């Protein structure tokens, strides 16, 4: 159980009762809308309070029952995997959200029952993935089933796929839309389905 990750500038801490995200204020140019993030959405855990410390942001958020930091899943195997792919896909946080498709920021009570922690604001206070959003689909899931960092994918993805001589994450980086991105990973969660 890994209580502690870096993600980009941010600092996760997985607590008994709640999540930490602590990010010094030395990132955050502007703070004017910094507490929007109070507000409550589908698939995020809620903010329990908002605190500064010696210069450094602290997000406290409520840690439900049962869900584990998704870091802590890499190691299991492919179909299980699979399945949490297909329902984050459902979930489709992306659309409405400024946030981080990373495993440090996603808990898991079951595959089929997940949740986020952070996200920022809406007036570019707090940091957030700007990328195109199949591209941070295709560096997550290369980082959730793959050998390297979400970062070394973010990189230069193709350069590192050409030698890592993964088939899946081969088939994943082809794809041309989002549409199609759910259609792979359904196929083959269906063939895991049935022998």
């Amino acid at each position: 159980s890994m209580k502690y990750k870096i993600l980009k500038n941010l600092q996760f801490y997985y607590q008994e009762n709640v999540i930490v995200v602590q990010i010094n204020e030395k990132y955050l140019t502007n703070r004017e809308h910094i507490f929007d993030v109070e507000e409550s959405e589908q698939y995020f855990v809620d903010v329990e309070e908002i605190l500064t410390k010696d210069g450094k942001l602290e997000i406290v958020y409520n840690r439900p029952n049962g869900y584990t930091p998704l870091l802590d899943l890499k190691e299991y195997a492919d179909f299980y995997k699979l399945d949490i792919v297909n329902r984050l896909l459902e979930m489709n946080v992306l659309e409405k959200t400024n946030t981080y498709l990373a495993m440090q920021n996603i808990l898991l009570k079951d595959t089929r029952d997940l949740l986020f922690i952070y996200k920022a604001d809406h007036f570019d206070n707090l940091p957030y993935s700007t990328k195109e959003e199949l591209e941070q689909w295709k560096n997550f899931i290369c980082s959730f089933f793959g050998k390297f960092t979400l970062e070394k994918y973010e990189k230069n993805r193709i350069e590192v796929l050409t030698k890592e001589k993964n088939s899946f994450l081969n088939d994943v980086e082809a794809v041309e839309s989002l549409e199609s991105l759910r259609d792979l990973i359904k196929n083959r969660l269906t063939e895991e389905q049935k022998n």
